[PDB]
């Protein structure tokens, strides 16, 4: 002779359609547990492994759940799945004042004009260190 009460209440999330790593419309298949996750951060997020970024080359629309290969748009939808789409590394991210280093063949964050890639070092490096920062070694005294 009593009436009692239902609980357990739940929440939600955000994943797909652009994640706080980068603004896409397409998942990126997982060649290593043929998993499917918003980017490769997400996977190795979700994951005990981490998980390629050149390998996978196909990806999926989250837009139409259509299938496809790389690209910048999608077939069905016509989906933009980021403004700047890249080849060698495979990632599509929105215009977020990024750009792809040669010398590194890896996407880099700008604006490039307040930035530069040294040779000696071999390695991307912004504005504020030209010059400061060392590339070749020298000197006995230790210390
Ligand atoms: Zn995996
Ligand atoms: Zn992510
Ligand atoms: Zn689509
Ligand atoms: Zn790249
Ligand atoms: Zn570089
Ligand atoms: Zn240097």
């Amino acid at each position: 002779g009593s009436s009692g009460s239902s609980g357990g209440v739940r929440n939600l999330a955000q994943g797909p359609r652009g994640c706080e790593h980068y603004d896409r419309a397409c998942l990126l298949k997982a060649p290593c547990c043929d998993k499917l996750y918003t980017c490769r951060l997400c996977h190795d997020t979700n994951e005990d492994h981490q998980l390629d970024r050149f390998k996978v080359k196909e990806v999926q629309c989250i837009n139409c759940e259509k299938l496809q290969h790389a690209q910048q748009t999608c077939e069905d939808c016509s989906t933009l799945f980021g403004e700047y789409y890249c080849s060698i590394c495979h990632l599509f991210d929105k215009d977020k004042r990024q750009y792809h280093c040669e010398s590194c063949g890896i996407c880099r964050i700008g604006p490039k004009e307040d930035f530069f890639h040294c040779l000696k070092c071999n390695l991307c490096l912004t504005t504020n260190l030209r010059g400061k920062h060392k590339c070749i070694e020298s000197g006995p005294s230790s210390g």
